[PDB]
């Protein structure tokens, strides 16, 4: 706890996925991903940053199916943080969009995914 | 005997109501009169069925404002209640925070005519 004089602090690491890895890193292993599995869509979903009412997700990363809608991934998303029904939510595909519920991931996909291959979602209260 | 002429207002979007050329135009008299001003188009979001639609879809809002004075103006415009949530979104489905000026949303998202283009929504949407 104390090394050399200097006291270490170790508070746990909260950072994104994009955070810690590298650009070639993540590009490798979404072409892994899809070779393995052409079937499904590497989905990365993480806390909004400024989320307070919302506890963190312990589990970010998915490998969803072509076909499901955007409600088959959002009720997963209720089940893993197992959030109250007055408590509501709502996830932001890559940066700021809202997207239609009824609309299939493999359209989102192609539409919305990262220059890296992976599709970033974010979930948050409200504001 | 004859035809059955119906005739019934249009509800399509701004942009297919108005030309490329006189909303350019448009704009141009605007910047030249209110150079201080953004023009903003406010329309109801194309599957939106709760809330209804507003008199007035052009805007020339104050360019210092953040988009929390743009909500407010639509909330009240709307008359919503505090148990109405609705979101406001740039383009179709851009999702920004309250805080954000006008004036960068302008200049980052603004329609080559001129307009910045926004919708409202509700959650239900």
């Amino acid at each position: 706890d104390e090394v050399d004089g200097w006291l270490i602090i170790d508070m746990p690491s909260d950072r994104p996925f994009k955070q810690r890895r590298s650009f070639a890193d993540r590009c490798k292993e979404v072409q892994q991903i899809r070779d393995q599995h052409p079937s499904k869509i590497p989905v990365i979903i993480e806390r909004y940053k400024g989320e307070k009412q919302l506890p963190v997700l312990d589990k970010t990363k998915f490998l969803v199916p072509d076909h499901v809608n955007m409600s088959e991934l959002v009720k997963i998303i209720r089940r893993r943080l197992q959030l109250n029904p007055t408590q509501a939510f709502f996830l932001l595909v890559n940066q700021h969009s809202m997207v239609s519920v009824s609309t299939p991931i493999a359209d989102i996909y192609e539409q919305e995914k990262d220059e890296d291959g992976f599709l970033y979602m974010v979930y948050a209260s409200q504001e």
